[PDB]
């Protein structure tokens, strides 16, 4: 019993983290086979990164330009190429400790941890959700870009996030593990507003069906609703609308509840038009939607 | 910027947890050196739990009962003893992967990332508070019990909690590394009862000085009050007293924000008594108090 806001154990991604300075920046990298990783903003300078041309700037950079430090030995750079806004160091070593792995390119909603590092070395470990408006409310400080986000199925790194940027409001943007970025974001130093921030309904419900499974069930109501009448009341409260995709990924919750989707949905349109009334669910006084349905299934079911 | 729920990089503990079963139970084992360290109720069948005398139970068992894997690779034990309600088995091997280590017993207040464990596999990571009730409030499934919770500072893993119990209120007790219960508590199917569950106000303080210098400000007033005034309102909403030790804690804290850690405790005493009307704090509509000043430094300078 007991629900948390759980990461995947990090060791696996621990052992890919690799600093990578080119002149004054030192970033972090991902040490995958013989290839590093790294955001491409690690070849600016400051001035640099109000404006920059990465191809122009990268013709002024050769293999030695780039210092890989995994632990305290370098590695030797043999090769560079940008794919999109990221950087692929080839290295002559193969990670030792390369696990198997993805690339994977998640939607908005899909929850990942975070490995937070500075120059190559682990700090903090913490759960993420992709918003609705493809940024993450991270925690990175200067010299975090290069950190990783990732999924485990079973033996298998799925990495979906590299971090690159910081907006203004001091939300977080970054790329896939092909070097796009999420949403409209671009690597320069410019006013770039994140969109409205929705709540991801499906993650919500999956929570409300954790919080059963634990025990917290004061606000299960008498009533049942429709998805064309919740999505009404989703809107109004800038939750994004439910699916029938989104119910067929509650079926499993919903089986082992015994609370049919739609009921819990009137009962989250209650909350949402009655408010929480002091009281909390799981040890929240708001709805929490970074957990997915999979992630409730996970933790109740207690994979490894 | 941003503030998150932080655990430990989990590798260097991931490195360490074995499975042991003794009969039909299979728990989680700590492999450091030469020896694995699991909770003695290993050796229980459930009707044992109901009323059991470990050291008798522990008579009809050898060394060659306690079955020991480290990923697929059996462990011989060549040796067995009780330390208070844990087991230490003498294996044949010391673990390759064996960290430098302490044990820690933490103080209520005290914060640790548990690392979740099933049949000796990792499936999460996540932080934790020992509770002023001695209970934590974790995420634990039958097959959790010998996972342990931990500290580290760089390079060395302080191991403060081996998980135990679940109380019937679905709330956890475990031991330190020695075996020693947190609280009350007793490795027994017996009715215990958790005491009040207080809140941890230095790890409010703390978590409201995070919010400042992450740019959460509403809450700033324009008021002060005094450590006997603030205790007064401390205890009339079940929060801990505040001591001039937990204000000489805050120091660094207040430095940085040029907040008066008095003037923050009057902030703390009208969200208190007026509640948050609606409004957030670090993404969390009530007040938190599982980061530790020490946590809030660490997270906020990107501590490796
Ligand atoms: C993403 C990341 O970690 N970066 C990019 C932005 N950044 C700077 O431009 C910067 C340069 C120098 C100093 C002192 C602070 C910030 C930090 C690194
Ligand atoms: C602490 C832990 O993980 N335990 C101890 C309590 N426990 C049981 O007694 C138990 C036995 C058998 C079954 C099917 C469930 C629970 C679970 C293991």
């Amino acid at each position: 019993s007991g629900f948390r806001k759980m990461a995947f154990p990090s060791g696996k991604v621990e052992g890919c983290m690799v600093q990578v300075t080119c002149g004054t920046t030192t970033l972090n990298g991902l040490w995958l086979d013989d290839v590093v990783y790294c955001p491409r903003h690690v070849i600016c300078t400051s001035e640099d990164m109000l404006n920059p041309n990465y191809e122009d700037l990268l013709i002024r950079k050769s293999n030695h330009n780039f210092l890989v430090q995994a632990g305290n030995v370098q590695l030797r750079v043999i090769g560079h190429s940008m794919q999109n806004c990221v950087l692929k160091l080839k290295v002559d070593t193969a990670n030792p400790k390369t696990p198997k792995y993805k690339f994977v390119r998640i939607q908005p909603g899909q929850t990942f941890s975070v490995l937070a590092c500075y120059n190559g070395s682990p700090s903090g470990v913490y759960q993420c959700a992709m918003r609705p408006n493809f940024t993450i409310k991270g925690s990175f400080l200067n010299g975090s870009c290069g950190s990783v986000g990732f999924n485990i199925d079973y033996d298998c790194v799925s990495f979906c996030y590299m971090h690159h940027m910081e907006l203004p409001t001091g939300v977080h943007a970054g790329t896939d593990l092909e070097g796009n970025f999420y949403g409209p974001f671009v690597d320069r130093q410019t006013a770039q507003a994140a969109g409205t921030d929705t709540t991801i309904t499906v993650n919500v419900l999956a929570w409300l069906y954790a919080a059963v499974i634990n025990g917290d069930r004061w606000f299960l109501n008498r009533f049942t609703t429709t998805l064309n009448d919740f999505n009404l009341v989703a809107m109004k409260y800038n939750y994004e609308p439910l699916t029938q995709d989104h119910v067929d990924i509650l079926g499993p919750l919903s089986a082992q509840t015994g609370i049919a989707v739609l009921d819990m949905c009137a009962s989250l349109k209650e909350l949402l038009q009655n408010g929480m009334n002091g009281r909390t669910i799981l040890g929240s006084a708001l709805l929490e939607d970074e957990f997915t349905p999979f992630d409730v299934v996970r933790q109740c079911s207690g994979v490894t």
